[PDB]
């Protein structure tokens, strides 16, 4: 599913997005459309043999098991199909842990070069929130 911007504003928002550990929704919306373009089928190999899945890229090295990343870790304790899904339950559920490890949304490369210290509330401008 490629999702609409403020289509996906909302739904973000309704899974506990906004605000969460202190990021106003527009960083999601803005990491989501540097990482996916939206689109929740979005996948991207990288250079270790891991990949990145879904609306927020979340890799296999570490947060989902797609049975080709060798000694790598599954603490969303997820297959990495489920990042796939155009229902976003699993990939927000699964970003609400990776947020909390310590590193906030830097651990997405995307956010970090492109929407960190940007107007992020533009992303969710004129949207029925
Ligand atoms: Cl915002
Ligand atoms: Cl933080
Ligand atoms: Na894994």
């Amino acid at each position: 599913k490629v999702f609409g911007r403020c289509e996906l504003a909302a739904a973000m928002k309704r899974h506990g997005l906004d605000n969460y550990r202190g990021y106003s929704l527009g960083n999601w919306v803005c990491a989501a459309k540097f990482e996916s373009n939206f689109n929740t089928q979005a996948t991207n190999r990288n250079t270790d043999g891991s990949t990145d899945y879904g609306i927020l890229q979340i890799n296999s090295r570490w947060w989902c098991n797609d049975g080709r990343t060798p000694g790598s870790r599954n603490l969303c304790n997820i297959p990495c199909s489920a990042l796939l899904s155009s229902d976003i339950t699993a990939s927000v559920n699964c970003a609400k842990k990776i947020v909390s490890d310590g590193n906030g949304m830097n651990a997405w490369v995307a956010w970090r070069n492109r929407c960190k210290g940007t107007d992020v509330q533009a992303w969710i401008r004129g949207c029925r929130l």
